[PDB]
């Protein structure tokens, strides 16, 4: 409890391409990257000789893989994967030395999934049954790593992003537990609304302090979940649209072109004048544990505008806007987890947020989790 030295730094990554760990399948091990997705929830991995992998899963070398003779399509929003189930012998070496039997699926045709240049070979989806595909009795990873050993139920993510000049991204991964030295200040809890995204319930917005003053209800249309595999703060389109407004107007000394705001353009500044300080803070409220309190987190510039490395076309230092209009409700993405540390706290449905030892700042203004507040009527924020 409380120290994992073994399992610091066990996540690496590049800009824009996410976050993985070390994971082993089979027997031999075949060691592979796979990225850390809190939003999904299936173990699925390369095992065909796609020209964008660096490694895949042979299944024919493993002497304990099990065929369920059972396949699935998975299609996403863009993008999709075709696979076929099976059981092998999973371990994390840079994690708990444990070694479980979890359900795999052998990725054998994919479009739009794999990123060229990237070094992951597979996604560790660690939400709930619930989403799993093909269906609910498909048992998730981390489901099978607590039901076959002592591991307790509960993991911490910590995401450490970049900034120029580009270095690699990493963190840290703590499974069965919470390393303290990796955040300041103290934990505040989150309830998870329902298991099957890692649900919770905003109930308040502000930019710089300035409330959106929306329905509550408008900020988790129709949910809002804690997703480390997607990137962007994703809002609700009407929430995004008012924040949007706000951040504007907030950073308007000065002017930038309208598609930079809708994320269909970079912006570039002379290397190291990037103007962190016209841009506002963007705060969350989260509801609490307790009736009636809340308690806030806040993210910096440095975390919602992205650095563009590869930009063959420019000299300068470059910047995509994500925050970003959904579909699907809110995502508090790579955005917002790289201010925090962030531990999901499954045994107990909830989720805690900390200020992250790692997080990018200035010399003004840091990242914060700050509570307790006093926020009425916040069952009512809940979408149904
Ligand atoms: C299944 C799925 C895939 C696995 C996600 C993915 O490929 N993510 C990423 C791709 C590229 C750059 C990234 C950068 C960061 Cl920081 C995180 N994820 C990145 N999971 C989620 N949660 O949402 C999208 C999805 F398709 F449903
Ligand atoms: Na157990
Ligand atoms: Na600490």
């Amino acid at each position: 409890r409380g120290s994992f030295v073994e399992m610091v730094d066990n996540l690496r990554g590049k800009s824009g391409q996410g976050y993985y760990v070390e994971m082993t399948v089979g027997s031999p091990p075949q060691t592979l990257n796979i990225l850390v997705d809190t939003g999904s929830s299936n173990f699925a991995v390369g095992a065909a000789p796609h020209p964008f992998l660096h490694r895949y899963y042979q299944r024919q070398l493993s002497s304990t893989y099990r065929d369920l003779r059972k396949g699935v399509y998975v299609p996403y929003t863009q993008g999709k994967w075709e696979g076929e189930l099976g059981t092998d012998l999973v371990s994390i070496p840079h994690g708990p030395n444990v070694t479980v039997r979890a359900n795999i699926a052998a990725i054998t045709e994919s479009d739009k999934f794999f990123i060229n240049g990237s070094n992951w070979e597979g996604i560790l989806g660690l939400a709930y049954a619930e989403i799993a595909r093909p269906d609910d009795s498909l048992e998730p990873f981390f489901d099978s790593l607590v039901k076959q050993t002592h591991v307790p139920n509960l993991f911490s993510l910590q995401l450490c992003g970049a900034g120029f000049p580009l270095a690699s991204v990493g963190g840290s991964m703590i499974i069965g537990g919470i390393d303290h030295s990796l955040y300041t200040g103290s934990l505040w809890y989150t309830p998870i609304r329902r298991e099957w995204y890692y649900e919770v319930i905003i109930v308040r917005v502000e930019i710089n302090g300035q409330d959106l003053k929306m329905d509550c209800k408008e900020y988790n249309y129709d949910k809002s979940i804690v997703d480390s595999g997607t990137t962007n703060l994703r809002l609700p389109k009407k929430v995004f649209e008012a924040a949007v407004a706000s951040i504007k107007a907030a950073s308007s000394t000065e002017k930038f072109p309208d598609g930079f705001w809708l994320g269909e353009q970079l912006v570039c500044w002379q290397a190291g004048t990037t103007p962190w300080n016209i841009f506002p803070v963007i705060s969350l409220y989260l509801m609490g544990e307790v009736t009636n309190q809340s308690f806030r987190i806040t993210i910096l510039p440095q975390q919602y505008l992205r650095p563009v490395e590869d930009v063959a076309t420019s000299q300068d230092d470059c910047y995509k806007f994500a925050i970003s209009q959904s579909s699907t409700g809110t995502v508090m993405g790579a955005v917002i987890m790289e201010g925090f540390y962030v531990v999901f706290d499954r045994a107990r449905k909830r989720i805690g947020f900390a200020v992250s030892a790692c997080h990018v700042h200035d010399e003004f203004r840091t990242a914060a989790v700050e509570g307790p507040f006093v926020t009425l009527d916040m069952e009512d924020c809940g979408y149904n």
